[PDB]
């Protein structure tokens, strides 16, 4: 029962994060006649269906329900790892809720804008942390008595590099400091090359289906990212990029889980 | 016979790549009286002997001949690794040939300039991939029955970091997006420090002749890079930098080969 | 007796480096009435108590004395590792002394300014190298007959990444090339995120007091760095940042020492 709950929570979390990145994609009012076929906002240095909103609310509610059910079942017939993982997920959720409470610290326009950037980026950072933790937990509930066979030669370094790239993408999306947004965009597009090189070396070190899928995911995300940039900010291209990025988060978490858990017991 | 062919192909590939980087160095017409003693083009943000051409053509022809001979001898009395390596080298060569065919995709000036940058950078990226693959193959044909003793403590991480630095250098050389060229130049000069730190730590972890040579190669390349920049773009300084960079590519490929091949059979 | 000398040299070196970064912090004349409560110089792109000086001189003299005593006792009843470490510390000290001798190479204003940046940055780089080497030596003199148990899962990668971040901070502090200073400042603040991610993954891989302390040190340094930037350059915030950064240097050196020394004898 716990395995089904954690798998459902992984799915719901991924779908909710992708959905939020699809409504929030230059959709504060989802303007233009082409709901999903109208260019989004360009990067600063380069310068309304009630259905989507109600289904976003429903998705948030249902994923909260399952996360609560998973938390309750973690302490019932669950190991210490699952309890700790859940606790870290719900601490992140509480942090997101507190970030929602935007009690005014200072009305200073500069520090106001910065704090707005901090809140917006921290929401996505906590979402990515929740997704990674729940994916590692989902791996943990499986293979519990099994011997944790590995999947790729360098999951750890790949995990860290991928998470840094995800952080760069979040900064590009939300940190609109203009000089820093341009810098972080150019660091993002360039570090994509490091990710490609690392995936190629991983595939060379041990070629299996997982290495090939990792390289193909990198290449599909890079291609998608470029496309999004090749022509304005087409919503469909911007979406596919978001979906592939969050699935890459999930994929690297799942690939890193066996390397870390191989040193555990049972 | 195969070992001699792969060694000759390694030499020819390195010499051809260096030569191309010596003619292409601000030598579209090789202007100025000092054929090799006249400053080259500065970076965008900072703003004709028939012999060389005919010997470049001869070198390209002879290296193509050997690569073809090596490909033919790979399938004759060769292992699967050598066949795959050759196939990946000739796929890269076919990709370079297709990049030579610059059928007009779009006349859009922006997307035209970008695609020009993509073609120019991809040629060098494929050249570096070919050099690395042929160096790993040359290591493979040697020590075939021998036990693959290691040379440096961290060849893999060193290989990945060095390849990322080479990619940065290629982007600086060819990607003239001005804002991005300045960014990538400053990322190149700064990541050189990371390479120096990594080489120093490698030398500390296990000091032998290979670690010392790696550190000295980094230091000679950094010094050369600075010199090239200290005074305009003197061709001799620009050349030595190119030669040392491509030899660093070869060196890190040769150093990484034993770490990856230690997990193979025979 | 050697262990006491190396521990004293570690302390003196850390305190002298921190002190120098506290006087040199926009204190060429230590102007403004608030000796330690007056904003320092902003970054270029963003635009006198005799006691402190005499105690800085006294601290330099006493730390030189101990370093000399440690060097003398290294060759007396000391192993080869300690002799080599001392020799590398005193070579760095001789290099610092030579950098003090600023014989005029070229009066070219550009190359003069660059060379000034090179001297100022190289002084701090040599100081950090001395601190790291003396911390590794202090670890070596302890546990000499003991089995070198590890402290954190990834000390090496953490050491290299931390040293690169320290290099970035030194460049931000001293390299005032304006376009490059802005770039390196934005690379510093962004690579702090990579350091946080790496520390989090380290803590996940093996949670103990050392992993928690490493993560807390990163987080305290990041917080301090931001504060320094949140409001001008308050001297107290600027100081705490310097002190935490140099202690992070010492901490990562101490954490990396057991991983490298585990492959040694005795
Ligand atoms: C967990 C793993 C990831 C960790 C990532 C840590 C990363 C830490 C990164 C460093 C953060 C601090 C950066 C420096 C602050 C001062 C910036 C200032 O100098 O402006 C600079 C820009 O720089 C800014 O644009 C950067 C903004 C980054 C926001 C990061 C949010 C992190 C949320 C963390 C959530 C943690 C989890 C949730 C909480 C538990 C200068 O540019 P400007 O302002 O444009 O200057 C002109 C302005 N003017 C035109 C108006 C005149
Ligand atoms: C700026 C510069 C940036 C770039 C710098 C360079 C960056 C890249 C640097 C790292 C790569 C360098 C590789 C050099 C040696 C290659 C040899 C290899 O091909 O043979 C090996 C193939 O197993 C894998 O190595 C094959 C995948 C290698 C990548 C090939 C291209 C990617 C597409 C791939 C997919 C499309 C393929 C389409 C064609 C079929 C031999 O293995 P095996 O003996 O057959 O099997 C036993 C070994 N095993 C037990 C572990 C499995
Ligand atoms: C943009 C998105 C791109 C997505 C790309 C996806 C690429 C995915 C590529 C494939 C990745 C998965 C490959 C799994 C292979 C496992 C093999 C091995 O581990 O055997 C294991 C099986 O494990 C399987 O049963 C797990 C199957 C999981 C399917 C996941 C589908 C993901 C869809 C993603 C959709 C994303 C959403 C898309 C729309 C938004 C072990 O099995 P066993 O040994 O038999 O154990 C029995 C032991 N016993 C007998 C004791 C009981
Ligand atoms: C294999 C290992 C290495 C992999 C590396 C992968 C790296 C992928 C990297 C990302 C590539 C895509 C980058 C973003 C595209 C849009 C850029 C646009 O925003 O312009 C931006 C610049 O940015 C550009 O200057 C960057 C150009 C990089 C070219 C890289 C070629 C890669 C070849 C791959 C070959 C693969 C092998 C061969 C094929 C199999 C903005 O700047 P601007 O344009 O100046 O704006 C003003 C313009 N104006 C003044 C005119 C108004
Ligand atoms: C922003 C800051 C950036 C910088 C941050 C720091 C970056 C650097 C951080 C990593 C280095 C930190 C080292 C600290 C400890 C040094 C101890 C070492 O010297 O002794 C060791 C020497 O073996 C090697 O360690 C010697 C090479 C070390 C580098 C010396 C400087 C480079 C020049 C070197 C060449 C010129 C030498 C010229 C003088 C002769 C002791 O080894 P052993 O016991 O004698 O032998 C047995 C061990 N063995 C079996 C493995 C072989
Ligand atoms: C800018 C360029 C800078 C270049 C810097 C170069 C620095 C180079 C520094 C030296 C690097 C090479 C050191 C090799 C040491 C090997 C030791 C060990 O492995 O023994 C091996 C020998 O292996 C040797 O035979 C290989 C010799 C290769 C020489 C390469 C010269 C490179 C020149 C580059 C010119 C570049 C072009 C320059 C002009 C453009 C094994 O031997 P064995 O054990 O006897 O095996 C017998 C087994 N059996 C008995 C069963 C049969
Ligand atoms: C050991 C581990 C760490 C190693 C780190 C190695 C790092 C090597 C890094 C590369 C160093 C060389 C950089 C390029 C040189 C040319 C720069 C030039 O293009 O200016 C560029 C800026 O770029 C500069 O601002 C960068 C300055 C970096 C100083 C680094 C000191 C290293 C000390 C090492 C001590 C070693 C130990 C002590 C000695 C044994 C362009 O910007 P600009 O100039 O502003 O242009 C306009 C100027 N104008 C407005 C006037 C018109
Ligand atoms: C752009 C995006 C950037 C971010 C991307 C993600 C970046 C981060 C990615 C890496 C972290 C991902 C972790 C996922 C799984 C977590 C499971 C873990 O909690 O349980 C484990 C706890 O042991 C440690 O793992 C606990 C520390 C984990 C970090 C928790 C937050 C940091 C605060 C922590 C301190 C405050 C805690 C406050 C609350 C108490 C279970 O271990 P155990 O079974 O109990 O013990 C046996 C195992 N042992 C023998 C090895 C010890
Ligand atoms: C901004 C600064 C932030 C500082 C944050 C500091 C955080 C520090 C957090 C704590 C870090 C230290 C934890 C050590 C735990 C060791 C446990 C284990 O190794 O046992 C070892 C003990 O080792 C101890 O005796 C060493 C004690 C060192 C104390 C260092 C204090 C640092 C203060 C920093 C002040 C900085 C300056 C601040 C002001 C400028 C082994 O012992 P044993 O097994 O009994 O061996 C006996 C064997 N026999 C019996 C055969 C003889
Ligand atoms: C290689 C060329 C790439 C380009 C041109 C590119 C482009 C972009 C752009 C323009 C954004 C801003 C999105 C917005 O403003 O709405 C973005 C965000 C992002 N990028 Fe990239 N990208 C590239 C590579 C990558 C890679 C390789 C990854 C991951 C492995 C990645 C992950 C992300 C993520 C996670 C985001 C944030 C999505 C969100 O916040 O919902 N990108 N990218
Ligand atoms: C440390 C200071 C460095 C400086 C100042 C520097 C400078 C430069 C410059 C200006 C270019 C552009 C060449 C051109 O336009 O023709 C370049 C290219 C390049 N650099 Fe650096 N560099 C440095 C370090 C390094 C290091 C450490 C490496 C490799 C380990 C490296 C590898 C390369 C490569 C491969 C190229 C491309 C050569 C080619 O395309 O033929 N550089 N460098
Ligand atoms: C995360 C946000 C950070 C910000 C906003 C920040 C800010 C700064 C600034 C403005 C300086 C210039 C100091 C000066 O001009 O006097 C500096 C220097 C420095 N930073 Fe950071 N920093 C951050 C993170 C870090 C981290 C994570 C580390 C190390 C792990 C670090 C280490 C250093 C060091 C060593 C210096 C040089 C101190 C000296 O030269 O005495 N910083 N930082």
């Amino acid at each position: 029962p716990l395995k089904t709950l954690v798998l459902a929570s992984v799915v719901l979390t991924y779908v909710l994060m992708v959905f939020g990145g699809i409504v929030t994609s230059t959709g504060s009012g989802l303007g233009c006649p082409d709901w999903p076929l109208c260019h989004g906002q360009l990067l600063p240095f380069q310068l309304l269906q009630p259905w989507i909103e109600q289904t976003h609310r429903i998705l948030g509610g249902i994923t909260g329900i399952v996360l609560l059910a998973t938390l309750f079942y973690a302490f019932k017939r669950g190991t210490s790892f699952v309890k700790k993982a859940l606790v870290f997920i719900f601490i992140a959720l509480i942090l997101e809720a507190l970030l929602g409470m935007r009690v005014v610290i200072t009305e200073a326009p500069l520090l106001r804008e910065l704090l707005h950037y901090v809140y917006t980026s921290a929401h996505l950072i906590l979402s990515v942390f929740i997704l990674s933790t729940i994916t590692i937990t989902y791996y943990y509930v499986k293979f519990f008595g099994e011997r944790p066979k590995e999947y790729i030669p360098y999951a750890d370094a790949l995990y860290v590099a991928t998470m840094f790239q995800i952080l760069l993408g979040i900064f590009v999306r939300y940190v609109k400091a203009l000089e820093y947004n341009q810098f972080v965009y150019y660091l993002h597009i360039t570090y994509a090359g490091f990710l490609v090189i690392l995936s190629l070396f991983i595939m060379f070190k041990e070629f299996n289906k997982y290495s090939l899928i990792t390289f193909l995911l990198m290449t599909a995300q890079i291609l998608a990212g470029v496309a999004t940039v090749i022509s304005g900010f087409f919503l469909p291209y911007l979406f596919l990029h978001i979906a592939i990025g969050f699935f890459i988060v999930l994929w690297v978490s799942y690939l890193v889980a066996p390397s870390v858990l191989k040193t555990y017991t049972e």
